[PDB]
């Protein structure tokens, strides 16, 4: 079975698709009961199905403006109180903001060298300890997080902001410095 | 046929452009004439045009600094005196102020999590009952206010402090966007 997201751990205030494939932020909280696994105050949802071992991929359809984060998490990610959104948090994610293309690394995010993306396949590899992004439409290599995981490892989604989305399938400007 | 600012409505302390398309606040009141349509007090200004009937578009191009709200005021919206900013005295409006983005309800501000606006269309729906604002890259909806309107009603502009600034369209703070990422 392919990769859907798990209503029980979305924040309140994120709408997901009928088919649990796609994920916006709402203009107001749902009345959703409450769940030990719900992200209660970041914008944040799990696929249904997480890792312990072995090689996997998913790809990730991304809207064009900013608003979403997405990649991988730990179990153990903090889903309750506001928390920060970096590694040290145990989540390890691209994401589009201000007009800019980043890897999340901490204190200071890194820069993507990529044109405009739409498609995004992940590649999670928990024998070796690494998750991967390219961008599908030529394969460009985007970032890899090198990470001992030591624990079950999800797909992770975040839209903080209206206007953009995040949608999950299986898998399968640099031109100012010219 | 196209929106222009007021100048006998602006609080003398705007300044407005030569095209009356833009305003934004001065450092020190303009020495005007009293006009009983004169803000005198709150840092307000209103198109000239007013609706009674029908469906009306503009669009407004916004600073990235705090300081401007803009939406739509009934035309007996109080001008003298300094007066609450609140749909209860015939205020319905979008603000940027703290860094964020708000629809200004009453008696608590409804945070909207929009993201960045440049420019905004303003829809006012006097048939419905409504005035509703779309950010124009998508057009994703912001805010609508339902109102039964009951009088003429105006393209309202308010810029409080320096460094911003709201400019009128044909119809057709940062690093908190991503704190609950």
């Amino acid at each position: 079975v392919t990769l859907t997201l798990d209503p029980d751990t979305a924040n309140p205030r994120l709408i997901l698709s009928l088919d649990l494939k796609g994920v916006r932020l709402g203009e107001r909280a749902q009345d959703l009961p409450n769940h030990p696994c719900r992200f209660d105050t970041n914008t944040r949802v799990l696929a249904s199905c997480g890792f312990s071992s072995g090689r996997h991929h998913w790809e990730v359809e991304v809207g064009s403006k900013d608003g979403w984060a997405f990649g991988v998490a730990r179990e153990s990610v903090r889903r309750k109180g506001l928390t920060p959104f970096t590694p040290e948090e145990g989540v390890w994610a691209l994401q589009l903001n201000g007009g800019q293309y980043w890897a999340v690394t901490s204190p200071e995010r890194s820069p993507l060298s990529c044109g405009h993306l739409s498609r995004v396949r992940v590649a999670l590899d928990l024998e070796v300890g690494a998750v991967s992004f390219y961008a599908v439409e030529d394969m460009r290599h985007l970032y890899t997080f090198r990470v001992n995981f030591q624990e079950r490892v999800f797909p992770l989604f975040s839209v903080c902001s209206t206007g953009t989305y995040l949608r999950i399938w299986p898998g399968g400007l640099e031109a100012l410095f010219q």
